[PDB]
């Protein structure tokens, strides 16, 4: 069958859908994946036919409303959920014309979207084909839905809807120990990494004679360009008897004797003792899946609550970026206390026991 | 488990192994794929961790022997098999130092190689781990083995071997109707395309008001750079009531835009555009042949040497293709009209598509790889 995958505006959103898209292609299905123009090379470098959904970057949708007026940034975690629903809602609204042009010429039998790829819900409703919602992290996939429904009220009213339509199938990757009590029934799936690759050098897959700490701020150029966070973290680990690796975009690495640049996370994370990040859901999954403890230093966003569930489980520590010596103390505790790695290995075993993307293809086929 | 895939020196060799490598990664295995330095971006753009096996291109291995002496190019199809075994053998020999450095630090539990990725056979024997040979086209995977064994005699002697070791498992993609009578038993697999991708434009996935002819000379820059073949084919199709698309490397398309204006030339993901075509015209490329076969599209084979010529003749004898004895305007023009006009060719191509579709999925074949280390 013809399956249209809808990613968003960040490389992590392409990576989160690449296992199921490649599994469907491997089963003989005709698969296309859509994302913002800037993300098209990431889809192509995942080996999937790529279509552009809008020529605008995430920064356009984040900083301004539909009328082009400046949007104030969130000040609290409660504000973050509403703010995300709105900018993801705006990106979805800005993606409809290109998705209509593509699906008029190549009509999919099924549409698969990520957590906040709301244009997948809308185009599937317009086409009258089943809509599959795939969680792209261990956070609640529906966590920005009320604000997103409010943003997309004109598009939803045109379809005769009052809120975002419920998917025909919900595909979840959250391991049982991290799933909330109010989580809806789902087709579970084993998350597997599918991040951007590059020529491997021996240091990437071989551990050194010292503990290794990986530091990253994600794959979003608009947030990664704020090098202050990465320089701050590197400065806070100076006293530790540890090798520090900065995993960041190559163009950001240019501005930064510390190793900085794109290092395929799935390859390097099993050689690390700690993974330090900005509260990025897919980096969080890479660490968990490899059974590696992680330090979460939240830089806003909407994964903060889900990252606190990993911390409460004991496979991570959530600290404040602006509490002196907190990053240093937490790194020492994650390397030195074996309980963090034991809980991370427990989460790795839970992920490994979930249905394979190859088996989940059968659930997509059952819908049509 | 840790699985090392070994591609060769051409993008098509990376594409031929990418479905099984991604299926193994999708099953939770740790997968690395090796190829010549020039092919490393193709592995990475297939979403697979990439290691370089040698810094030398296929041109180095094709034109010079180990002592640096010039190698004369073959003339006959019998000569082609021996020429290929010797140059693939040289590429394999030149790949051993880097594969030893990689596998000393990342020890695989299993090694999977393409049809003529002979370094996969040697590195697996050295490590003492099972070796999986995966056919990368419908041609006989073992067709260059005697000359390859001769070339790799120093490396094989060091392992106490007289010839290339037999794989622990042979994975074949050749549909039953095209398999020779002397083909060894195999784990069959459904071939799926996994070629280099691009931003899609509507013309790539939408057919026009006229029949569409795709023309290509493959993904090897050393052979694609010979633009004469592509220019020649387009000129031979001028009288036909059909649109012509040239699928070639972008750096080769740069030369064609100043030489042949008004014709579309450049990298088109073949899996996307081939179902919109009436005919696929190629240089006798096995993976293009499979793309056409799988989409149920008739194909025109205009052999430019190589070792797929015999396997392409089997498709031609089955009736899902035509091979031309000479590259003349009259033969290319006639065979084209016959592939568009006579419905039997597409009927046969759809039969081969149904045979491929009935073979075990790459996801199921992962289980056969696991059974070898069990
Ligand atoms: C910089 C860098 C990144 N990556 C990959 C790893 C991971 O798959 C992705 C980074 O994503 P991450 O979860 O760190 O955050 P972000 O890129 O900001 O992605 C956003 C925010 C997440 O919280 C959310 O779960 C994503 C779906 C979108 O990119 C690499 O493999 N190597 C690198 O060097
Ligand atoms: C130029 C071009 C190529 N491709 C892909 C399609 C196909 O997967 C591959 C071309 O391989 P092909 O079978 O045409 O031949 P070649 O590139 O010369 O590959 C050699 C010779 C084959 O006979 C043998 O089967 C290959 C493994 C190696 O590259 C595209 O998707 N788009 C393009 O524009
Ligand atoms: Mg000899």
């Amino acid at each position: 069958m013809k399956i249209l995958f809808v990613a968003a505006g960040s490389p992590a959103t392409v990576f989160a859908l690449a296992p199921l898209a490649t599994a469907a292609r491997n089963a003989g299905h005709d698969v296309f994946m859509g994302a913002v123009e800037d993300m098209v090379p990431y889809i192509a470098s995942a080996g999937i036919p790529a279509v552009a959904t809008t020529d605008l970057p995430i920064r356009h949708f984040i900083t301004m409303d539909r009328e082009g007026n400046p949007v104030r940034m969130p000040e609290t975690p409660e504000e973050e959920l509403d703010f995300a629903g709105h900018w993801f809602g705006r990106m979805a609204a800005g993606s409809m014309d290109a998705l209509r042009e593509v699906t008029a010429n190549w009509r999919p039998d099924l549409v698969v979207g990520g957590s906040m790829s709301f244009a997948a819900a809308l185009i599937a409703a317009e086409l009258g084909v089943p809509y599959v919602r795939q969680a792209w992290d261990t956070g609640d996939a529906w966590r920005t839905d009320p604000a997103a429904s409010d943003e997309l009220r004109p598009e939803l009213r045109a379809l005769g809807l009052d809120r975002l339509p419920d998917p025909a199938l919900f595909v979840d990757i959250c391991p049982p120990s991290l799933r909330p009590a109010d989580a809806p029934p789902a087709q579970m799936m084993r998350w597997v990494p599918a991040n951007g690759q590059r020529r491997l050098e021996p240091w990437m897959y071989t551990k050194g004679n010292r503990p290794r700490i990986l530091v990253t701020s994600g794959s979003r150029l608009v947030f990664a360009k704020k090098t202050g966070f990465l320089r701050g973290l590197v400065a806070d680990m100076a006293a530790l008897d540890a090798e520090v690796v900065i995993a960041t975009l190559d163009e950001v690495a240019e501005e930064l004797g510390v190793r900085a640049g794109w290092v395929p996370l799935d390859v390097v994370v099993p050689t690390c003792d700690v993974v330090v990040h900005h509260a990025g859901g897919v980096t969080a999954l890479t660490a968990m899946n490899a059974g590696v403890p992680q330090l979460i230093v939240p830089q806003g966003g909407n994964f903060v609550e889900a990252g606190l569930r990993i911390s409460d489980f004991g496979a991570a520590i959530t600290v404040d970026e602006n509490t002196p010596e907190a990053v240093e103390k937490a790194c020492g505790e994650l390397i030195g206390n074996p309980s963090y790695a034991e809980r991370a290995r427990e989460l790795s075993a839970e992920i490994a026991a979930l249905p394979l993307p190859a088996e989940v293809v059968g659930a997509l086929e059952g819908l049509v």
